[PDB]
Formats: C-alpha cells, sequence, structure tokens
C-alpha cells in the first residue's frame, strides 16, 4: 500500500521538484541521451489533511500557472486525472515521466518499507535501476555515466550536524569523477548557521559555478523548525537561473499568501 507522508506536496517539494523538472527538461534539447541518478529516492509517491494543502495544492489548478512549472505540474495532473489531489509524485516518478526511452534512470533508497514500493514503480521499466544501497556511496560507483551526461539529485535526511558534512563530501566524490554533471542538492533551514558552515564547506571544495535557489515562507528562526528550503546546483543549466527568476515571485505569492519569508536565486561560487 502507497506510504502516507504528513510533508509529501509541501513548499519544499514543490520547490525541490520544480528545480528538478527545469533541469531534466533542459537535458532533454540534446538528443544524446543522459543519466537521472537520485541517490535517495524515497518511496516514489505518497498518498496524500497534510501539509500538501498550503504547497501543491495552492498551485496545481491555477489559471495563471507559469509556463515553468507546466511539466512538473503536468505530472501531478498525470497522476490525479480525477481533479482531485490523492496522489504526490516523489522525484523518481517526475523522472520517469519527464525522461525519454533513450534516458537512464538510477535509484537508491535504504528505508526497508519504502524501498519495496520503489522497486515496484519501476519493475515494468527497462531504463532504471533500483537498489536498496547507500545513496552517497552511488556518487563513487555510478559516476561517471557511460553517457556522461547526467543530472545527480541529492535529496538526504539532516539528521545532525554531521550529515552536512557527509553531503558535501559525497558530492566532491561525484565530481571528482563527473565534473560536468548537474548536480542538484535539497536541503532545509532550521537554524540558518548549518546551512551557513555546509555552504562554506561546499566552497572549500574548489567546486565552481554553483547556484543557489531558495523558498522561505517565514524568516529565518531559532524555534519554528524548518523555516525554508533551497536547492543548491552545481553546473545549472544556463536558463535555470532565469527561469527561477521568472516563477519565484509567483510561486512565493501562491504558497504563502501572507507574503512572509523570501524567494530568492544567487551564485555562491560563479564560473
Ligand atoms: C529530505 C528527505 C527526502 N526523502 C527522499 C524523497 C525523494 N527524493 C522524493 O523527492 O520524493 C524522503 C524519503 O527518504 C526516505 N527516508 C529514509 N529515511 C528517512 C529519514 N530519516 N527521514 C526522511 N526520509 C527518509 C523515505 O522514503 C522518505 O519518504
Amino acid at each position: 500500500s502507497y506510504r502516507h507522508s504528513f510533508h509529501a506536496g509541501n513548499h519544499a517539494d514543490v520547490l525541490k521538484h520544480t528545480v528538478q523538472s527545469l533541469i531534466i527538461e533542459s537535458l532533454k534539447e540534446k538528443d544524446k541521451p543522459f543519466l537521472y541518478l537520485d541517490t535517495h529516492a524515497g518511496a516514489g509517491r505518497y498518498q496524500l489533511t497534510g501539509e500538501y494543502l498550503e504547497g501543491i495544492a495552492r498551485i496545481w489548478q491555477q489559471d495563471d500557472l507559469p509556463a515553468e512549472l507546466e511539466a512538473y505540474i503536468n505530472v501531478v495532473k498525470h497522476f490525479n486525472r480525477s481533479g482531485q489531489l490523492r496522489y504526490y509524485p516523489g522525484s523518481p516518478l517526475i523522472a520517469r515521466q519527464l525522461l525519454r526511452e533513450q534516458d537512464s534512470l538510477q535509484l537508491t533508497e535504504l528505508h526497508p518499507s519504502d524501498y519495496p514500493l520503489l522497486r515496484s514503480e519501476f519493475q515494468k521499466d527497462s531504463r532504471a535501476r533500483v537498489e536498496k544501497a547507500d545513496g552517497f556511496q552511488q556518487l563513487k560507483a555510478k559516476l561517471p555515466p557511460v553517457s556522461r551526461r547526467g543530472l545527480i539529485l541529492i535529496d538526504p535526511p539532516y539528521e545532525m550536524k554531521t550529515d552536512y558534512q557527509a553531503v558535501v563530501s559525497g558530492i566532491a566524490e561525484g565530481y571528482k569523477r563527473f565534473a560536468t554533471g548537474t548536480y542538484a542538492l535539497w536541503y532545509p533551514v532550521v537554524l540558518r548557521q548549518q546551512i551557513k558552515r555546509m555552504i562554506h564547506d561546499l566552497e572549500a571544495t574548489g567546486i565552481r559555478k554553483i547556484l543557489q535557489i531558495e523558498l522561505a515562507v517565514l524568516p529565518d528562526s531559532d524555534r519554528r523548525g524548518m523555516t525554508a528550503s533551497g536547492m543548491i546546483v552545481i553546473n545549472p543549466p544556463w536558463k535555470l537561473e532565469q527561469q527561477m527568476n521568472n516563477v519565484l515571485p509567483w510561486l512565493h505569492s501562491k504558497l504563502v499568501p501572507a507574503g512572509t519569508g523570501h524567494a530568492t536565486v544567487s551564485w555562491i561560487v560563479p564560473e
């Protein structure tokens, strides 16, 4: 039975899957195949009361949906053709629906209950390989892709402050093996100081061309839980900065009617 999740489809998922879909659509502009590598792939889909009421529900049926959200929202509608929100597609299903016949998917998830669900989403998809394995080890084992093109999505649990260091080390290892790939790292903002230190750690790797996309629903706080989330993109498609500048004001206005927080795009390290 599909996994239920109180947080699925919230503002952070909206931002993460919007960015994912735009990167995939840019990669599809060239006919050459590419790899989609999902290090922390989850269950695949989520059965939706819940934070989706403040996230995807606020945008998916809007008449003025920006063109930059059409690919993502059309996947959500594919899984909800009745017009009632019942299922939220995870990053693996976004990729399954947007990738072309010549592209490849490599998905990993250690969760003992969610790995079987993920496997069942791809049992009839010959483009995909699903493994019950550590996500960061895939940045060593699966890179570089034989196709020499790819999006690597890194979407891990952040459960203590050593995890923030593990993500940067993992990315450095992937980048050493595949310096031209696009790496998209999702992060939460609970304590801003922890994100500031992670970003410094990422800069200290020497990797260039790192874009930061962040959407906050509340100002930074000491005891409000997750107030924001973002995507750090290494080697973003050239269009992505402008696409996010086009869509972030609309997205923030729909996700946060009270107008609190912010939505920004900027460079951590330039080319
Ligand atoms: C940041 C947590 C995201 N994670 C993967 C989501 C996937 N990329 C998507 O876009 O749909 C959520 C799923 O990861 C698995 N998981 C395993 N262990 C945890 C912990 N400790 N916290 C959260 N998530 C965990 C689950 O399958 C989640 O649904």
